[PDB]
């Protein structure tokens, strides 16, 4: 009809919107970008970019929400360790600007992801790698969820990066007790 | 001996700023400081504490290689975990604002202070603790660095610690491969 094809077009709209704010994370922080910024390139006004996002904090959190229901959120039958490898599969394409976001440093993003690494990497990570039990819990946890937070990290700034299977591997290695 | 009496009464100064500039970094961290605070602190005039340090700056640079030397290049004939057990003692008591310098996320103390893991306790602990050709050497050194590093800083972020030796003993049992 012809709300049908209005729509078509607010909802085209949005995702110019959303785009942008992606292309703009690839080359800056988010606490760097502005508003006119994201204006500049979804070619949309001030005031109908403030009719889909109350603000730029709710473009991060959308992202967010995005970027981790894709991840983890998942109940694609695989493996640990296949879900584990597509994981660090986005990250090293930097699929929608997420090696960026994480490396930016953003207080934010790193905070939300850690979280999700908590509630679906971590339990597993837990029950299927360390067989000990003479290191106390808490110890294992920040141990385990920090130092795979910082392996990503460091292999992220590498310019020749090993196989997401290979660095998969050399911290499944590095871990396992 | 009125230039001996001169000289006296320039040391007394410089270090009662010094020392007030450690106190202030107890609570309050680096870049939140002022010559103001310290001056306040040290009871000494504007002029004065320009006449020793150029800014605030060449303060944290002259704690920084205190604390160091002091913490590593000692050539103390001490075993290598003992060294490590005086790292982590200083940290336990704040020796010199020393915790909060590393909780503070400052650029420049960070900086320098894993420049000097690297070059002081890393060798020795891949050497005395890593006894497998598994892994490749860049990817071994960031890990056991960055496991130092979060591990230090997680203890200190607890609200009840454990003791020095504990978290010594679970941290080395934990990347002895
Ligand atoms: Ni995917
Ligand atoms: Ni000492």
């Amino acid at each position: 009809s012809n709300a049908m094809v209005k729509d078509r077009q607010i909802q085209k709209t949005k995702v110019a919107i959303y785009n942008a704010f992606i292309s703009l994370l690839q080359e800056n922080d988010y606490s760097k970008i502005t508003v006119q910024d994201v204006i500049g390139l979804a070619n949309v006004g001030r005031s109908t970019f403030y009719s889909h996002y109350e603000s730029k904090e709710v473009l991060l959190k959308e992202l967010c929400e995005d970027l981790f229901h894709h991840l983890f959120k998942q109940g694609r039958d695989v493996t640990f360790e296949e879900y584990l490898v597509h994981i660090l599969k986005h990250f090293e394409q930097n699929q929608d600007s997420i090696a960026t976001l994480l490396l930016s440093d953003d207080p934010y993003f790193l905070l939300r992801f850690r979280s999700e690494l908590e509630h679906d990497v971590y339990p597993r990570l837990r029950e299927e790698y360390i067989t000990k039990v003479d290191i106390p819990e808490d110890f294992l946890k920040q141990f385990l969820l920090s130092s795979f937070i910082e392996t990503l990290k460091w292999w992220l700034h590498q310019r020749q990066k090993m196989t997401v299977e290979d660095l998969l591997k050399y911290y499944l290695t590095m871990v396992e007790r």
